[PDB]
């Protein structure tokens, strides 16, 4: 409360660890249907029913250029590219099966870096 702080944990590195995090996302062989905007004009459904479209080459930008306040806003976006995979595709499809395996690899790496 007022003139009463926790002690502060360092996060001086957090955005030097996100940027690593996201490179190994980007470099992953199951990243393909996350790397870029999924085409609202050519992609029957998704404009209506994704209220919040989310992809790997938006939250770089976003995190190259100060748009990510603390490490747990550049975590949601993360997710919600998981979150719209998983509302948009079946489990059992190629590109379920990839959402699912890679927010698995982003929340292990999430929580070995900074847990």
């Amino acid at each position: 409360s007022m003139s009463v702080k926790k002690p502060k944990r360092d996060d001086s590195k957090d955005l030097a660890l996100c940027s690593m995090i996201l490179t190994e996302m980007e470099t992953h062989e199951d990243a393909w249907p996350f790397l870029l905007p999924v085409n609202l004009k050519l992609v029957p459904g998704y404009k209506k029913v994704i209220k919040k479209p989310m992809d790997f080459s938006t939250i770089r930008e976003k995190l190259s250029s100060g748009q990510y306040p603390n490490l747990e806003t550049f975590a949601l976006d993360v997710r919600l590219v998981f979150d719209n995979c998983e509302t948009f595709n079946e489990d059992d499809s190629d590109i379920g099966r990839a959402g699912h395996n890679m927010r698995k690899y982003f929340e292990k790496k999430w929580t070995d870096t900074f847990k």
